[PDB]
């Protein structure tokens, strides 16, 4: 069953032949896909492709590109087992790729006169990019024998569980930064489980969470050690998977709001937070909406599709 | 200070004389917007326009037309008093006008074959009515010494005040057709008091509350007895007014989602509270925006702008 137009085998087999169709189906899909971003690269405003750092992932790209396209067809299990060092190594190679890109970008995007189209550079790019390594992840947890996952496909997630694994992760940094953070009650459909993948839900959750928390403290910078809670609501129906995140930070002024959705906008990490969060949510048929009430919070409904019968 | 192009007369003078300027505005005004509104109807499709009561609402606007036109040009205090009889006249012999389209159009729409024809005459013919009711009201009050008002202007509005009174009111309604009513908490903002204008949110407040009473109610058919909170939240900023009403009524269906918003649309009133508010809010430079939990419940953020300094 699918990310749009990418499929992910469930399927299962004791001889490994499962292994070896995915293999091979990952050996003609990732080589195209690279290809795109290459060219999504060369299309660049010329003044953009020169920064150096851009440059750099425009040839870790083509060196992908160049390792995928070598790797000799696979027929046997020894090549499948290569193949996923192979697939290993571009996966670490390409992990700093969305900071390099913020990096590269953030001058030298102000070069040119449509902001249209860094915006969609970014979108494509990143999406593909969650795309591949979704992919390419799914391939290697197949190897896996944990129990309620098949790859990457969690069987049972609850959506409870990984808010609070990633409220615990929030909660921390924000007490490094600031003495305490809020606390953060969920409700709704808290007992809900069913198939779903959690990775993209590993990015959201943090980046909306980290935001929620900071805004919280920095409008109660009297009262650090009595802060509203942050509240998330769950609602889980035959279509998708809402996630409700409101605090009482005070929301995002109207001066702001057009801009909290560009790439490297911030008032303060490098503002990606928020567009990367919605190209994802959109790229798997989701979506990401924000509420502002101004003077009061800010309610933000991540909606993800549920995974189809 | 003004709704769209329709500037509402905070002029004062014990002579009287700012009674005789608003009374010529509105005798220079209401024909060209009458004569508006005849153009509409004139230009409905000829099916729809030969609906009886379609017919009738038609003929209204023309007799209103020929009455203000009739009317001799205000030069002193017994003209004004007289027009301002003229004007609560047609107030009144209007005041069913909402209901009369509603039925006239309910099956002459479907005969047609573009949607978006009778939702843009609606939107604009009830917005315009919104705001000939507005000032001829507003011009009538002008004769008022309620403290706090300068004609329909309140000049230290609370809020939370109206939303009660409101509350108030839909309770009251849902108790007698369910039992009970849920309860109705409201926060944020609940000291706020600004200078605005009551009149539109007598209208939306209600169609909401009774919207999210209604879900909540029908949702609990097991222990009415015992039925989720709503709960409003008031946000009042520089910039607007924010009224939000969350209700646990389990949400609006995705089949259900890309219609609510059509006239006559009702999956019970007879289909007009939530289109009828939208255009009533973005009339007004706000907006009214629906966020749906589908199994758990439906937040409900209405807008306005604040009347500016
Ligand atoms: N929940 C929130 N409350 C208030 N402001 C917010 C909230 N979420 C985001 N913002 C605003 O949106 C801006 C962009 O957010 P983001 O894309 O996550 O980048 P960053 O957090 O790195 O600035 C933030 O700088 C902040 O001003
Ligand atoms: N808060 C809510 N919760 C659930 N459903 C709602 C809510 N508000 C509106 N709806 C749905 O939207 C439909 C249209 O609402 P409306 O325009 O007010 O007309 P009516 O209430 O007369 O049906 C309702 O019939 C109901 O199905
Ligand atoms: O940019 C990335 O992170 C990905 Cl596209 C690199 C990669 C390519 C192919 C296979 C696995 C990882
Ligand atoms: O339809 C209405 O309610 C309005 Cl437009 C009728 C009216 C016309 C002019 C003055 C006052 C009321
Ligand atoms: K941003
Ligand atoms: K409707
Ligand atoms: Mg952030
Ligand atoms: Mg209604």
């Amino acid at each position: 069953r699918l990310t749009p137009t990418m499929m992910l085998y469930s399927g299962r087999s004791q001889d490994g032949s499962h292994l070896l169709k995915s293999g091979r189906y990952l050996q003609q899909e990732l080589p195209v896909r690279i290809a795109h971003r290459i060219k999504g690269f060369r299309s660049l405003p010329f003044i953009i492709g020169c920064n150096p750092t851009i440059l750099h992932v425009h040839e870790l790209y083509i060196r992908a590109f160049q390792k995928l396209t070598d790797f000799p067809p696979i027929k046997d299990q020894a090549d499948e087992a290569q193949y996923c060092q192979l697939v290993r190594q571009l996966l670490d190679d390409h992990k700093d790729v969305v900071t390099l890109l913020a990096e590269g970008l953030r001058e030298s995007r102000k070069h040119i006169e449509d902001e249209k189209l860094v915006r969609y550079f970014l979108d494509k790019t990143l999406t593909s990019r969650l795309g591949i390594r979704m992919l390419a992840t799914h391939h290697l947890a197949l190897h896996e024998d944990k129990p309620d996952f098949v790859g990457i496909i969690c069987t049972r997630l609850s959506p409870k569980k990984i808010i609070e694994k990633w409220v615990d992760f929030a909660r921390r940094l924000c007490e490094h930064k600031y003495g305490n953070a809020p606390r953060v009650r969920i409700n709704g459909h808290v007992a809900a489980r069913f198939p779903f993948i959690p990775m993209p839900l590993d990015y959201i959750l943090p980046e909306l969470l980290k935001n929620a928390m900071r805004a919280t403290m920095e409008s109660h910078l009297d009262t650090p050690y009595n802060v509203p809670d942050v509240v998330i609501t769950i609602a889980n129906n035959d279509v998708d998977l809402i996630i409700r995140i409101s605090d009482r930070g005070g929301g995002i002024a109207h001066k702001d709001l057009d801009r909290v959705m560009d790439y490297h906008f911030t008032t303060a990490g490098f503002g990606f937070g928020l567009p990367t969060s919605r190209a994802y949510a959109e790229y798997l048929g989701g979506s990401l909406q924000l509420q502002s009430l101004q003077g009061i919070g800010t309610d933000v409904y991540l909606r993800l599709r549920h995974i189809d019968g």
